[PDB]
């Protein structure tokens, strides 16, 4: 008569990495985000969960969203984070800009790097 | 002239928890799994990433999958893990059974509790 609990310390990382690979190939991706003229394919369940702006958007029909006021390479970073929990070796000047796009999109961790 | 990296230690947990809540309400869920006569709503991107059996299934059309040889309450646990990275206070006798369903579904961490 006993209870067992187990935690998979590596789960989160492998999941996220599989999910990031999925979006690299468009696997299971149900939305396309267009920034400047670059198109990012992605998963609504992930963006909704992690972004208050996308949370708002995806409570209604929509397969395409067009964003302004944010550069493609900056948005690329927001996604990389959304799909890894990390920003990695970002250059110090792009930071202020990155922080702002996090603010616009409601990605708390990016918004609050300052 | 400098590079910045940041890691969000809490990201994985919040993401997973938001995702688990989503499936509790069927939000963004694109598959239904029927075990015994219980129906579980879920996300293909998550199950594909985490289960080799579902990975196989979801490379083709299909909105419903019917499983046999696995009890509902046992499958419920596999999902809870898939959506938390943890099994929590599982009773010791159900374990052997849980391990087997992990084997059938190809959920490495569950398969390898022995």
């Amino acid at each position: 008569r006993k209870l067992i609990s187990a935690t998979d310390i590596q789960y989160s990382g492998s999941l996220l990495n599989s999910l990031n690979e999925q979006r690299g190939h468009g696997l299971f991706c149900d939305v396309t985000v267009i920034v400047e003229d670059r198109k990012f394919r992605a998963h609504k369940n992930i963006l909704s969960a992690s972004s208050t702006y996308f949370h708002q958007l995806f409570s209604v029909a929509g397969q395409v969203v067009e964003l302004s006021f944010i550069r493609a390479e900056i948005f690329a970073e927001i996604l990389n984070y959304i799909y890894s929990s990390k920003i990695v070796r970002v250059r110090s000047d792009l930071l202020d800009e990155l922080i702002k796009s996090g603010q616009l999109l409601g990605v708390k961790f990016i918004a609050e790097l300052g």
